[PDB]
DNA sequence: CCTGACTCC
DNA sequence: TGGGAGTCAGG
């Protein structure tokens, strides 16, 4: 706990080196517009710590940070990237970023703070940002001298601990990982988030007026049956009105009490018909709260854009999620919240919405992974798999496949991917129990390499700890062989899953990085506005739809070669909701 | 603050 | 007794 740095006044030329760890810090959680509270560098000549007035003013160091040939190492660079250009600055050269390094060695460690990283290779020589800061309606930027500390030893942390985390990922071959996947989706989830999705405002307020009439009378309607008012939006009050008043069946409890999940509600049907009108009122209710009343409370008035911050390193199977607002859970399912998405409209006039996605991206993974003779020969021929799977379950030929057949079916196929249980398939398709244990007995008994991947990738998880992915993302596995049934099956579960839903990830962030070359290849003004775990969504003036429809589709199929194709659909349109 | 509701993949 | 997420109101 000696560490000597330079309080500097002034940039200096020794402070731009080719070679650096750099602090840019932005202590708000949203970095949107946010306040850079101070700098720090250290590197070959020592560390300095800078006052962002001064430096972010000054044209050297300005110029130091947008040259790509001056290379910086950082933690979480996308924060302060986007930070910059809030600022009108370009931050290139970014060579390594702690966080993402982190992120790759062990996802489950929950790293978002150096210190945190630091532990990794027990370098204790920084504090952790909430013991600066404080938390709370305490958190608060400390004075200079404890500020200027904290950022010079942030930085002195990324500068020792570089060679450490890229040694390790290179004896775990996840080097390029790191390298030429995570960092570069980084620079382009930054200009995503910068850009933002323009929203129709007064699209969203008329539908929030109409939401909040039918609100009332389904809620009036729903008091009426009840014969009392009471708070619907509270599941221990709707309990008792359900559970005690009306005296309904208790399907299922919780650690709190009755439960009111729509899965429960939806069979309590035959029996009174208030809760199709309690399932109609809470549906409607998150739409008026989130997607109306939280969007608009996060959209920028000047612009009318939202801005979302998407986590590069947050979930345990390499996905993205998508924060403040979450334009990843956009409802599309029922027609009411569908309408939502009309209020999200290109930037600019003449341009249009152009959204892709992949075609059961995850059974296609499952195929490639599991060797599957049958279900590869599916994906080959571009046999509807739904279709073929209730033939080999029911046991018919294709002409008798009812759709009822095919919906059953259809859950069966992902649930297979989730490792749903007998009993979790006949709640979800409220069927026998017997005949949902028959379903499961006879999909692998018709796709056997199923079977056997199943069953290794357990034994597998079980021998070396963790699963892998296609690109050699990994997930820690530690409960695996725990005595306790449930935290072990939990587990047995991951390992079925992880490798499957974290290649889908792998293969769409490098469609994301071929894309981005391809259109300012190609000097398309087009750009990516999200992704949404298995698709991608973009702007583009009207006149470049034509490209696009040959160009995306291709772009992502092509991504990752498997031993089955990949096929993407497409749609375009005047908002994400006629992107159809 | 957590829990359990809704939304998405 | 179904894998991965975020936000909301109620309590």
């Amino acid at each position: 706990a000696k560490m000597a740095f330079t309080l500097a006044d002034r940039v200096t030329e020794e402070m731009l080196a080719d070679k650096a760890a750099l602090v840019v810090e932005v202590v708000e959680e949203n970095y949107h517009d946010a306040p850079i509270v101070g700098i720090a560098v250290v590197n070959e000549h020592g560390r300095f710590f800078l006052r962002p007035e001064t430096a972010l003013a000054d044209p050297q160091f300005v110029a130091w940070l947008g040259d790509e040939t001056k290379k910086k190492s950082m933690f979480d660079s996308k924060r302060a990237a986007v930070a910059l250009k809030w600022k009108g600055i370009e931050l290139c050269g970014v060579s390594f970023d702690l966080l993402l390094a982190a992120y790759l060695l062990d996802p489950a460690q929950g790293v978002d703070d150096v210190a945190a990283a630091a532990k990794m290779k027990q370098y204790e020589a920084v504090r952790p940002d909430e013991a600066v800061y404080g938390k709370g309606a305490k958190r608060a930027v400390p004075d200079e001298p404890v500020l200027a500390e904290h950022l010079v030893r942030k930085a002195a942390a990324i500068w020792e601990l570089e060679r450490p985390f890229l040694d390790e990922l290179r004896r775990n071959e996840q080097d390029r990982l790191l390298v030429e996947l995570e960092q570069p989706l980084s620079s382009i989830l930054a200009e995503m988030e910068f850009a933002g999705v323009k929203v129709d405002t007064k699209r969203l307020e008329q539908m929030g007026k109409e939401l909040a009439e039918q609100l009332g009378t389904v809620e009036q309607r729903i008091y009426e049956l009840a014969g009392q008012e009471f708070n619907i939006n509270s599941p221990k009050q709707l309990g008792v009105i359900l559970f005690e008043k009306l005296q309904l069946p208790v399907l299922k409890k919780t650690k709190t009490g009755y439960s009111t999940s729509a899965d429960v509600l939806e069979k309590l049907a035959p029996y009174h018909e208030i809760v199709e009108n309690i399932l109609h009122y809470r549906q409607l209710g998150k739409l008026q709260s989130t997607y109306i009343e939280g969007l608009l409370k996060v959209v920028r008035p000047a612009t009318k854009k939202v801005h979302t911050i998407f986590n590069q390193a947050l979930t345990q199977t390499g996905r993205l999620s998508s924060t403040e607002p979450n334009l990843q859970n956009i409802p599309i399912r029922l027609e009411e919240g569908r309408k939502i998405r009309q209020a999200f409209v290109p930037s600019e006039s003449d341009w249009l919405i152009f959204a892709a996605d992949y075609s059961q991206i995850e059974l296609r993974v499952l195929a490639h992974i599991a060797e599957d003779d049958n279900l590869m020969e599916a994906f080959r021929r571009d046999l509807d798999i739904h279709t073929k799977t209730a033939m080999d379950i029911f046991q018919v030929s294709e002409d008798e496949v009812t759709p009822n057949m095919r919906r059953q079916a259809k859950a069966v196929n992902f649930g297979i991917v989730y490792g749903i249980s007998d009993y979790g398939l006949a709640q979800n398709l409220n069927i026998s129990r017997k005949e949902a244990a028959e379903f499961i007995e006879r999909y692998f008994e018709s796709f056997p390499g199923v079977k056997r991947y199943m069953e290794n990738i357990v034994q597998e998880a079980k021998q070396k700890g963790y699963v892998t992915t296609l690109l050699h993302r990994r997930r820690y596995l530690p409960d695996i062989t725990s005595r306790n049934f449930n935290v072990r099956s939990f587990a047995e579960r991951m390992a079925m899953n992880t490798p499957i839903q974290g290649s889908a990830a792998d293969i769409i962030k490098k469609a994301m990085i071929d894309l981005n070359a391809r259109l300012k290849e190609e000097r398309l003004q087009a750009h990516l506005l999200l992704q949404v775990h298995d698709e991608l969504i973009l702007e583009a003036p009207k006149e470049e739809m034509e490209r696009l429809c040959r160009l995306v589709p291709e772009v992502m199929e092509q991504a990752v070669t498997l031993r089955v194709p990949l096929k993407v659909d497409y749609h375009y349109g005047s908002t994400w909701y006629d992107a159809k």
